[PDB]
């Protein structure tokens, strides 16, 4: 019974400011990407970057990161700190 055209509000671009290290291209440029959901971004730097348990060396790469490289002692511990950058929520059971 409703009458009227809809028009969802524009979407934002979370983007992934993940400046890898030694990346094929140079100088060390930002990962480069465009997401719409906060879940994607957080899920991006997770596997896309941090990768799964089959990755070699896990470091938090970002344009404005405190560790500016300083890795962690555990794989998860990484994705946990990454959140602070992605802008999403915190990590479950933080050690
Ligand atoms: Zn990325
Ligand atoms: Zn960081």
């Amino acid at each position: 019974g409703s009458s009227g055209s809809s028009g969802q509000p524009i979407k934002q671009e979370l983007s992934c400011k993940w400046i890898d290290e030694a990346q094929l291209s140079r100088p060390k440029k930002s990962c480069d990407r465009t997401f719409s959901t906060m879940h994607e971004l957080v899920t991006h730097v997770t596997m896309e970057h941090v990768g799964g348990p089959e990755q070699n060396n896990h470091v938090c790469y970002w344009e404005e990161c405190p560790r500016e490289g300083k890795s962690f002692k555990a794989k998860y511990k990484l994705v946990n700190h990454i959140r602070v950058h992605t802008g999403e929520k915190s990590g479950p059971s933080s050690g």
